[PDB]
């Protein structure tokens, strides 16, 4: 009926619709604090690296920017 869409940021099955995507529920609330671009983000190596895990105190910076790639917004 509808493919089932995850976490667009980081995790999984998200709890459902918050920003305009469907998007999770903890890692959400990261965007949320961490909305607008300026900001001392940065990751370890600013190389390359798949963002998953929540922890918020890790590739923060990657998942920022993922979170800007998955379209979001603050809303
Ligand atoms: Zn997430
Ligand atoms: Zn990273």
């Amino acid at each position: 009926m509808k493919e089932t869409r995850y976490c667009a940021v980081c995790n999984d099955y998200a709890s459902g619709y918050h920003y305009g995507v469907w998007s999770c529920e903890g890692c959400k609330a990261f965007f949320k604090r961490s909305i607008q671009g300026h900001n001392d983000y940065m990751c370890p190596a600013t190389n390359q690296c798949t963002i998953d895990k929540n922890r918020r105190k890790s590739c923060q910076a990657c998942r920022l920017r993922k979170c800007y790639e998955v379209g979001m917004m603050k809303g």
